[PDB]
């Protein structure tokens, strides 16, 4: 294969990227986007703050741009995300009880319906759990509605879109641990009670040289519950600046991640959280860390590229 798109296509899997629609006007960005991936997800355009800035006032221009790009270039479209405690507008945080629940349900229905038939899979609920196990302790949904908001969101999404693959996503759940265990129980419960749920998305925002050794085993146990699994936001951050050794370790890590997916029949694929280090979200969020993607700031392929190609 000459591109990662061809590599993934040949393996019967998806290799996607998180898109910022504004960057499509940047030639090199568009070129890589068009030729190296077969799946796209909106990095921010489909989130609550971008789609419902004011209650009952939806703004789909940006999300539409991402959707159109996917259809126009023949790429699968992944939706991110309907219910998330972050990037949730204040107007929503100011609501409580029935009023808040009604806003959540309507947000889910309106957004899922708007992209119905275009978005093939949704991260319906994102980051519901806490590192160490249990529910997240700073979520407006967890605090205002309690444990049952997750099931409500999934049922509401299914009602609005009867065929879309409905997923629950989280980070720090790639290996078997307290957090992934809580998520595992949730998945098993939902399947047992017939609650709509078709997939689990493992963000996979990892640290260089720290890929869980039981990643594949963990992916397989979830898949064995009767759902598909997918790596949704892969990036492997290192201490900046980067150097030969760090980039080498990173490449080996990318290979291990893609391999784990290849080793599980139900792993739909791997989506990296961006194309270039130039725009990666890491530096601004993790001071002193970065150089997490496959292309560097000059759009030059890093060693990770060859590793992903080989892994597929
Ligand atoms: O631009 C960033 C964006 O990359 C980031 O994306 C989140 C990363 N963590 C997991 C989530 O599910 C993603 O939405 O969100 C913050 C934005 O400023």
């Amino acid at each position: 294969a000459t591109t990662l798109k061809e590599a993934a296509d040949g393996a019967g899997r998806d290799f996607g990227f998180a898109l910022d629609p504004n960057r499509l006007s940047e030639a090199q960005y568009k070129a890589i986007a068009d030729s190296e991936f077969n799946l796209v997800v909106a990095e921010n355009a489909m989130k609550w703050d971008a789609t419902e800035p004011s209650q009952n006032s939806f703004s789909f221009g940006a999300g539409d741009r991402v959707a159109s790009y996917a259809a126009d270039t023949g790429k699968e479209l992944y939706g991110h995300t309907l219910v998330w405690h972050s990037q949730l507008p204040d107007w929503a945080k100011n609501l409580n009880g029935s009023a808040f629940e009604s806003a959540m349900v309507n947000h889910v229905t309106k957004v899922a319906d708007h992209f119905e038939g275009k978005v093939a899979s949704w991260d319906v609920v994102n980051e519901a759990f806490a590192d160490g196990g249990g529910r997240r302790q700073d979520s407006a949904f967890q605090q205002k509605l309690g444990n049952g908001y997750i099931e409500t969101a999934f049922r509401a999404a299914r009602a609005a879109d009867p065929t879309a693959k409905l997923c629950i996503n989280d980070y720090n759940v790639e290996g078997i641990n307290a957090k992934s265990n809580s998520l595992y129980d949730l998945v098993k419960d939902f399947k047992a009670r017939g609650v709509p749920l078709d997939c689990v998305g493992f963000q996979s925002h990892l640290i260089v040289g720290q890929v869980p050794g039981d990643f594949r085993q963990n992916l397989q146990r979830f898949a064995d519950l009767g759902v598909d699994v997918r790596i949704t936001e892969l990036d492997i951050r290192m201490r900046t600046p980067s150097d030969a050794t760090k980039l080498a370790t990173q490449a080996a890590d990318y290979k291990k991640v893609v391999q784990a997916c290849m080793q599980v029949t139900r792993c739909q694929g791997v989506t990296v959280w961006g194309i270039t280090d130039k725009y990666s979200w890491v530096p601004d969020v993790f001071p002193g860390e970065g150089a997490a993607l496959v292309w560097d700031a000059s759009y030059a392929k890093k060693p990770a590229y060859a590793a992903v190609m080989e892994a597929f």
